[PDB]
């Protein structure tokens, strides 16, 4: 169980502000079938920090592994969508 | 339904990765396929072209199995590039 405690929050720190605004929507996305919109206040605002423990929170254990995977691949889609979007349409 | 993300989805981002991307998509793909189907596949997985790739995942991977599996492995490809810029 090392993911929870200090993986993320360094990758989390990686990011910059465009990215990790990018995170918390695909964040907010997945809570939805299972929290709602309810968290989503908390998250939005919250800062690196506090956005680690709020998934350690929600999705304990290997949870948090399975759900921060998939956003960090729904991220990298999201930039290769947008580059696409280019090249098939040179008007975007 | 849905999810016809080999048919439609998949197919298109694989040509947007470069040879390097592509390879490193290969190598997390190997990882993934290791305890399920072993080094068996990974010979035609490495030799695979983009549209080759594509129905491999199809065939291996059918129904939503081939959206999770790619997008845990997209996860990873950002993560490599995550940890090679903190590491410079």
């Amino acid at each position: 169980s090392f993911f929870p405690d200090f993986g993320l929050l360094l990758y989390l720190e990686e990011l910059n502000k465009e990215e990790l605004n990018t995170f918390k929507l695909f964040l907010k996305e997945t809570m939805e079938p299972e929290h709602g919109l309810t968290p989503w206040n908390e998250v939005k605002k919250a800062r690196r920090e506090d956005l680690a423990n709020l998934m350690k929170k929600y999705y304990p254990g290997e949870k948090a592994w399975s759900v921060s995977l998939k956003i960090f691949g729904k991220m990298n889609l999201k930039v290769l969508c947008e580059r696409a979007k280019e090249e098939i349409n040179w008007s975007a």
